[PDB]
Protein backbone atom coordinates (compact mmCIF):
# COMPACT_ATOMS: atom_id res chain seq x y z
CA UNK A 1 0.00 0.00 0.00
CA UNK A 2 1.28 3.26 -0.44
CA UNK A 3 -0.30 7.06 -1.05
CA UNK A 4 1.39 9.91 -2.98
CA UNK A 5 -1.16 12.60 -1.40
CA UNK A 6 -0.02 11.69 2.32
CA UNK A 7 0.24 15.27 3.68
CA UNK A 8 -3.02 15.73 5.04
CA UNK A 9 -2.69 12.42 7.21
CA UNK A 10 0.80 13.66 8.22
CA UNK A 11 -0.63 16.92 9.62
CA UNK A 12 -3.70 15.15 11.44
CA UNK A 13 -1.37 12.82 12.42
CA UNK A 14 1.48 15.66 13.99
CA UNK A 15 -1.41 17.37 15.90
CA UNK A 16 -3.10 14.26 17.34
CA UNK A 17 0.20 13.40 18.76
CA UNK A 18 0.16 9.77 18.01
CA UNK A 19 -0.29 7.38 15.31
CA UNK A 20 -3.05 7.13 12.94
CA UNK A 21 -3.77 3.94 10.91
CA UNK A 22 -6.48 3.89 8.00
CA UNK A 23 -7.26 2.32 4.96
CA UNK A 24 -10.47 2.05 2.71
CA UNK A 25 -11.34 0.78 -0.22
CA UNK A 26 -14.02 1.50 -3.11
CA UNK A 27 -15.77 -2.24 -3.56
CA UNK A 28 -16.77 -0.63 -7.00
CA UNK A 29 -13.61 0.68 -8.39
CA UNK A 30 -10.80 -0.56 -6.60
CA UNK A 31 -9.44 2.61 -5.50
CA UNK A 32 -7.71 2.79 -2.11
CA UNK A 33 -6.94 4.96 0.92
CA UNK A 34 -3.54 4.08 3.19
CA UNK A 35 -1.77 5.58 5.41
CA UNK A 36 0.06 3.33 8.05
CA UNK A 37 -2.37 0.77 6.70
CA UNK A 38 0.16 -2.22 7.31
CA UNK A 39 1.32 -1.18 10.84
CA UNK A 40 0.01 -3.05 13.72
CA UNK A 41 -2.94 -1.45 16.06
CA UNK A 42 -4.45 -2.81 19.08
CA UNK A 43 -7.82 -3.69 18.39
CA UNK A 44 -9.35 -2.93 21.53
CA UNK A 45 -13.90 -3.98 21.33
CA UNK A 46 -13.00 -3.90 17.28
CA UNK A 47 -12.45 -7.60 17.82
CA UNK A 48 -16.02 -8.33 18.43
CA UNK A 49 -17.23 -7.36 15.06
CA UNK A 50 -15.18 -10.25 13.62
CA UNK A 51 -16.39 -12.48 16.75
CA UNK A 52 -19.73 -12.07 15.82
CA UNK A 53 -18.96 -13.16 12.40
CA UNK A 54 -17.12 -16.27 13.71
CA UNK A 55 -20.11 -17.21 15.06
CA UNK A 56 -21.90 -16.50 12.15
CA UNK A 57 -19.70 -19.05 10.97
CA UNK A 58 -20.21 -21.64 12.99
CA UNK A 59 -24.03 -21.24 12.70
CA UNK A 60 -23.97 -22.49 9.45
CA UNK A 61 -22.61 -25.76 10.64
CA UNK A 62 -24.43 -26.44 13.86
CA UNK A 63 -28.04 -25.92 13.43
CA UNK A 64 -29.32 -24.27 16.45
CA UNK A 65 -26.51 -22.47 17.25
CA UNK A 66 -27.85 -18.74 17.26
CA UNK A 67 -30.74 -19.38 19.57
CA UNK A 68 -28.96 -21.48 22.19
CA UNK A 69 -29.91 -20.02 25.58
CA UNK A 70 -27.01 -19.29 27.71
CA UNK A 71 -27.70 -18.79 31.47
CA UNK A 72 -24.67 -17.04 32.67
CA UNK A 73 -23.31 -16.12 36.16
CA UNK A 74 -22.61 -12.50 38.04
CA UNK A 75 -18.90 -13.37 37.93
CA UNK A 76 -19.30 -12.93 34.34
CA UNK A 77 -20.00 -9.98 34.16
CA UNK A 78 -16.91 -7.73 33.87
CA UNK A 79 -16.99 -3.75 33.73
CA UNK A 80 -19.12 -2.11 30.96
CA UNK A 81 -21.55 -4.66 29.89
CA UNK A 82 -24.97 -3.03 29.84
CA UNK A 83 -26.88 -5.63 27.81
CA UNK A 84 -25.47 -8.83 29.67
CA UNK A 85 -26.06 -7.24 32.95
CA UNK A 86 -29.63 -5.83 32.01
CA UNK A 87 -30.59 -9.90 30.79
CA UNK A 88 -28.57 -10.87 33.91
CA UNK A 89 -32.27 -13.18 35.57
CA UNK A 90 -33.07 -14.33 32.04
CA UNK A 91 -29.77 -15.37 30.51
CA UNK A 92 -29.46 -14.39 26.98
CA UNK A 93 -29.02 -16.47 23.23
CA UNK A 94 -26.03 -16.63 21.43
CA UNK A 95 -27.52 -14.52 19.04
CA UNK A 96 -28.35 -11.66 21.57
CA UNK A 97 -24.46 -11.95 22.82
CA UNK A 98 -23.33 -11.28 19.45
CA UNK A 99 -25.84 -8.69 18.80
CA UNK A 100 -24.63 -6.58 22.23
CA UNK A 101 -21.03 -7.51 21.62
CA UNK A 102 -21.15 -5.56 18.21
CA UNK A 103 -24.03 -2.42 18.90
CA UNK A 104 -22.94 -2.12 22.86
CA UNK A 105 -19.17 -3.61 22.95
CA UNK A 106 -20.59 -5.64 25.93
CA UNK A 107 -17.33 -6.93 27.55
CA UNK A 108 -18.89 -9.99 29.38
CA UNK A 109 -21.31 -11.14 25.85
CA UNK A 110 -17.98 -11.29 24.57
CA UNK A 111 -16.07 -13.20 26.75
CA UNK A 112 -18.96 -15.75 26.63
CA UNK A 113 -19.03 -15.91 22.89
CA UNK A 114 -15.26 -16.40 22.43
CA UNK A 115 -15.43 -19.19 25.69
CA UNK A 116 -17.86 -20.66 22.81
CA UNK A 117 -15.07 -20.73 20.11
CA UNK A 118 -12.53 -22.03 21.61
CA UNK A 119 -10.89 -18.46 23.66
CA UNK A 120 -8.85 -16.04 21.54
CA UNK A 121 -6.94 -18.90 19.67
CA UNK A 122 -10.32 -19.86 18.25
CA UNK A 123 -11.28 -16.93 16.86
CA UNK A 124 -7.55 -16.04 15.45
CA UNK A 125 -7.76 -19.72 13.76
CA UNK A 126 -10.87 -18.37 12.10
CA UNK A 127 -9.69 -15.38 10.79
CA UNK A 128 -6.81 -17.11 9.50
CA UNK A 129 -9.46 -19.53 7.64
CA UNK A 130 -10.73 -16.44 5.72
CA UNK A 131 -7.04 -15.63 4.79
CA UNK A 132 -6.01 -12.84 7.33
CA UNK A 133 -2.64 -13.59 8.48
CA UNK A 134 -2.26 -10.32 10.25
CA UNK A 135 -5.34 -10.48 12.77
CA UNK A 136 -4.21 -12.14 16.53
CA UNK A 137 -6.07 -12.05 19.76
CA UNK A 138 -4.76 -13.18 22.44
CA UNK A 139 -6.10 -12.21 25.64
CA UNK A 140 -9.63 -12.05 27.11
CA UNK A 141 -11.68 -8.32 27.71
CA UNK A 142 -10.76 -6.78 29.92
CA UNK A 143 -6.75 -7.56 29.68
CA UNK A 144 -6.73 -7.24 26.02
CA UNK A 145 -7.10 -3.49 26.20
CA UNK A 146 -3.19 -2.63 27.63
CA UNK A 147 -2.57 -1.25 24.32
CA UNK A 148 1.24 -1.18 25.10
CA UNK A 149 3.58 0.01 22.47
CA UNK A 150 4.97 -2.17 20.40
CA UNK A 151 3.09 -5.29 22.01
CA UNK A 152 1.88 -7.41 18.95
CA UNK A 153 -1.14 -8.78 21.17
CA UNK A 154 -4.79 -8.22 20.37
CA UNK A 155 -3.67 -6.52 17.16
CA UNK A 156 -4.35 -6.42 13.61
CA UNK A 157 -3.59 -3.64 10.62
CA UNK A 158 -6.02 -1.51 9.37
CA UNK A 159 -5.57 -3.13 5.36
CA UNK A 160 -6.20 -6.43 6.88
CA UNK A 161 -8.96 -5.50 9.52
CA UNK A 162 -10.94 -3.52 6.02
CA UNK A 163 -10.05 -6.45 3.57
CA UNK A 164 -11.59 -9.24 6.07
CA UNK A 165 -14.72 -7.47 7.17
CA UNK A 166 -15.18 -7.11 3.10
CA UNK A 167 -14.80 -11.01 2.61
CA UNK A 168 -17.38 -11.26 5.70
CA UNK A 169 -19.78 -8.18 4.78
CA UNK A 170 -19.52 -8.24 0.53
CA UNK A 171 -17.59 -11.70 -0.26
CA UNK A 172 -18.39 -15.53 0.61
CA UNK A 173 -16.74 -15.66 3.40
CA UNK A 174 -20.41 -16.14 5.16
CA UNK A 175 -23.71 -17.73 3.74
CA UNK A 176 -25.78 -15.38 2.34
CA UNK A 177 -28.26 -15.17 5.50
CA UNK A 178 -25.82 -14.86 7.85
CA UNK A 179 -23.81 -12.50 5.82
CA UNK A 180 -27.02 -10.37 6.00
CA UNK A 181 -27.24 -10.73 9.67
CA UNK A 182 -23.76 -9.30 10.01
CA UNK A 183 -24.59 -6.20 8.03
CA UNK A 184 -27.93 -5.65 9.96
CA UNK A 185 -25.96 -6.47 13.32
CA UNK A 186 -23.20 -3.23 12.40
CA UNK A 187 -25.83 -1.25 10.89
CA UNK A 188 -27.84 -0.81 14.70
CA UNK A 189 -24.37 0.03 16.50
CA UNK A 190 -24.63 2.27 18.98
CA UNK A 191 -21.32 2.95 19.61
CA UNK A 192 -19.70 4.61 16.78
CA UNK A 193 -21.80 8.01 16.44
CA UNK A 194 -18.66 10.35 16.73
CA UNK A 195 -16.49 8.64 14.90
CA UNK A 196 -16.80 7.15 11.39
CA UNK A 197 -20.61 8.07 10.84
CA UNK A 198 -19.63 11.50 11.65
CA UNK A 199 -17.94 11.94 8.63
CA UNK A 200 -20.45 10.13 6.05
CA UNK A 201 -23.20 12.05 4.65
CA UNK A 202 -26.35 11.74 6.31
CA UNK A 203 -27.85 9.93 3.42
CA UNK A 204 -25.58 6.93 3.34
CA UNK A 205 -26.28 4.01 5.00
CA UNK A 206 -23.53 2.88 7.56
CA UNK A 207 -22.35 -0.23 9.83
CA UNK A 208 -19.62 0.11 11.87
CA UNK A 209 -18.03 -0.96 14.92
CA UNK A 210 -15.33 0.72 17.58
CA UNK A 211 -12.83 0.47 19.79
CA UNK A 212 -11.45 1.76 23.01
CA UNK A 213 -8.70 0.71 24.75
CA UNK A 214 -8.68 3.38 27.35
CA UNK A 215 -4.91 3.48 27.66
CA UNK A 216 -2.62 4.86 25.64
CA UNK A 217 -4.89 7.25 23.36
CA UNK A 218 -5.69 4.07 21.21
CA UNK A 219 -8.82 3.50 19.86
CA UNK A 220 -10.93 2.57 16.42
CA UNK A 221 -13.92 2.25 14.10
CA UNK A 222 -14.28 0.21 11.13
CA UNK A 223 -17.07 0.59 8.78
CA UNK A 224 -18.74 -0.60 5.30
CA UNK A 225 -20.56 2.70 3.70
CA UNK A 226 -23.09 2.53 0.86
CA UNK A 227 -23.00 5.37 -1.33
CA UNK A 228 -25.91 6.93 -3.10
CA UNK A 229 -26.59 4.29 -6.10
CA UNK A 230 -23.09 3.17 -5.90
CA UNK A 231 -21.08 -0.34 -4.38
CA UNK A 232 -20.23 0.22 -1.08
CA UNK A 233 -16.95 1.97 0.58
CA UNK A 234 -15.05 -0.57 3.35
CA UNK A 235 -12.86 1.17 6.11
CA UNK A 236 -10.84 0.98 9.27
CA UNK A 237 -9.33 3.83 11.24
CA UNK A 238 -6.75 3.21 14.25
CA UNK A 239 -5.32 4.92 16.72
CA UNK A 240 -2.69 4.75 19.35
CA UNK A 241 -0.25 6.95 21.23
CA UNK A 242 3.23 6.90 22.98
CA UNK A 243 1.97 7.30 26.54
CA UNK A 244 -0.25 5.45 28.70
CA UNK A 245 -2.10 8.69 29.76
CA UNK A 246 -2.45 10.14 26.64
CA UNK A 247 -6.12 10.73 25.59
CA UNK A 248 -7.90 9.11 22.57
CA UNK A 249 -9.97 11.29 20.20
CA UNK A 250 -13.40 10.49 18.53
CA UNK A 251 -12.51 13.52 16.52
CA UNK A 252 -9.56 12.28 15.02
CA UNK A 253 -10.96 9.30 14.16
CA UNK A 254 -13.58 11.19 12.16
CA UNK A 255 -11.39 13.70 10.71
CA UNK A 256 -9.13 10.41 9.06
CA UNK A 257 -12.17 9.00 8.08
CA UNK A 258 -13.37 12.18 6.19
CA UNK A 259 -9.88 12.68 4.46
CA UNK A 260 -9.98 8.62 3.41
CA UNK A 261 -13.69 9.03 2.00
CA UNK A 262 -12.85 12.80 0.56
CA UNK A 263 -9.52 11.04 -1.05
CA UNK A 264 -11.97 8.48 -2.65
C1 LIG B 1 -11.36 -0.93 29.26
C2 LIG B 1 -12.28 -0.17 28.30
C3 LIG B 1 -12.99 1.00 28.96
S1 LIG B 1 -13.73 2.07 27.67
C4 LIG B 1 -13.25 -1.19 27.71
O1 LIG B 1 -14.04 -1.83 28.35
N1 LIG B 1 -13.13 -1.37 26.28
C5 LIG B 1 -13.93 -2.31 25.54
B1 LIG B 1 -13.06 -2.59 24.24
O2 LIG B 1 -12.21 -3.66 24.24
O3 LIG B 1 -12.76 -1.54 23.43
Amino acid sequence: STNLVAEPFAKLEQDFGGSIGVYAMDTGSGATVSYRAEERFPLCSSFKGFLAAAVLARSQQQAGLLDTPIRYGKNALVPWSPISEKYLTTGMTVAELSAAAVQYSDNAAANLLLKELGGPAGLTAFMRSIGDTTFRLDRWELELNSAIPGDARDTSSPRAVTESLQKLTLGSALAAPQRQQFVDWLKGNTTGNHRIRAAVPADWAVGDKTGTCGVYGTANDYAVVWPTGRAPIVLAVYTRAPNKDDKHSEAVIAAAARLALEGL
